[PDB]
């Protein structure tokens, strides 16, 4: 009954041959899936559910279909091929207070990340390929207080109780991402939160169109009409005419293949939401 298609995910993200499960394993992992798969939520803002994240969904979506896919599919992917390496992992699960006001009601727990335990390192690292444009680009020690340099900004772990909160320093100042704890958490309960975030009408990712992807000198983060750039020494702001500039940089840009949406007329529905 099936096996899982190692060698196909490391295809996608332009890897070969089979790795030791370490640390530098690890790092080139996060870095070539950042490049390679990029985040993007055009199913659940077409109407169309993020509901299983089974090894076989997230496999047939990511890998042999030329997608992408949001938080839940990113790491749910990237869980399920570690654990196949022989890394040992954590499926925690996060709210996200990215900018958010200071007495704002408590979010949802809306996001889902890895803390993985790596043979021969000491302790756990966190681990997430999902969170989109400002999303971690190296695995980071789940050790709350210090300073942490990765392939781009620092970020840093910091905890009151339970609760750890990541935080990027972005253009040089300091910003809340999420906070987690370090509860591991079953398939069915990310799929609850699958099923929120991508069905529920407020919804960022049912409201409006995003869509990132992180290369070595690069954040790219488009939502809506609007893609901004952070480049080392620059920010480079594009601001599309219409949806069918848009569609051209879904296709061109960020490689996702729309021919997999035949018949759902994506380009009406992004036209419904450039300034969302």
């Amino acid at each position: 009954g099936m096996a899982m298609d190692l060698g196909g995910y490391l295809t996608r993200i332009g890897l070969d041959g089979r790795p030791r499960p370490d640390l530098g394993t690890l790092h080139a992992i996060v870095a070539a899936h950042n490049r390679s798969i990029p985040f993007e939520n055009l199913d659940p803002l077409l109407g169309i559910p993020v509901a299983d994240l089974s090894a076989e969904a997230l496999f047939a979506k990511l890998v042999d279909r030329r997608r992408g896919g949001y938080c839940y599919e990113h790491n749910g992917l990237l869980g399920y091929v570690l654990e196949e390496l022989g890394f040992e992992v954590e499926r925690l699960s996060g709210r996200v207070v990215w900018m958010r006001a200071d007495d704002a009601p408590l979010p949802a727990q809306t996001h889902n990340v890895l803390s993985v335990a790596v043979p021969g390192a000491d302790g756990r690292y966190l681990v997430d390929v999902g969170f989109g444009g400002q999303t971690l680009t190296s695995p980071i020690r789940l050790e709350a207080g210090p300073v942490q340099q990765t392939r781009h900004e620092p970020y840093r772990l910091t905890r009151h109780g339970d609760d750890h909160t990541l935080a990027a320093q972005v253009r040089g100042e300091w910003q809340p991402l999420y906070t987690f704890t370090t509860e591991p958490r079953p398939r069915i309960d990310l799929e609850v939160g699958s099923w929120y975030v991508s069905t529920h009408p407020g919804s960022h990712f049912v409201t409006g169109l995003t869509v990132a992807v992180v290369t070595d000198d690069a954040r790219y983060n488009l939502r809506g009409r609007n893609l901004a750039v952070h480049r080392s020494g620059a920010t480079e702001h594009i601001r599309f005419d219409s949806a069918a500039q848009v569609l051209d940089a879904i296709v061109n840009r960020f490689g996702i293949d729309l021919g997999d949406l035949a018949g759902r007329d994506v380009q009406a529905r992004v036209a419904e939401v450039l300034d969302t």
